[PDB]
């Protein structure tokens, strides 16, 4: 009942990157897209890969996840219009590659 080994306990060490950190780990955690890619690819991807990939999946979240050759939100800066973003895992390392807008496909 008395843990004698709490686990409890905070490193000294934290910054305000800690800070970054944890908002990001958590803001990765909340986009719904990445939960579909995450139980999409979860028998390979691994929760570290997560931490690893971290920049990547936030900043995926971060950009524009649609396009404007769908979208008339011409005030998303887009420099690889025409195609939106999505996950992929490369061995050890998630990616983030483009697809062609189905728009295009009528
Ligand atoms: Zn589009």
């Amino acid at each position: 009942m008395e843990p004698i080994g709490r686990s409890l306990q905070g490193v000294t060490g934290r910054p305000d990157f800690q800070k970054r950190l944890e908002q990001m780990k958590e803001k990765v955690m909340k986009d719904q897209d990445v939960q579909a890619f995450l139980k999409e690819n979860e028998e390979v991807i691994d929760q570290k890969m997560i931490e690893k990939s971290l920049n990547k999946l936030y900043e995926y979240i971060e950009q524009s996840k649609n396009c404007s050759y769908c979208s008339e939100d011409e005030n998303c800066n887009n420099l690889l219009e025409g195609y939106h973003p999505k996950l992929v895992v490369n061995g050890r390392s998630i990616d983030i590659e483009y697809y062609e807008c189905p728009v295009k496909r009528k």
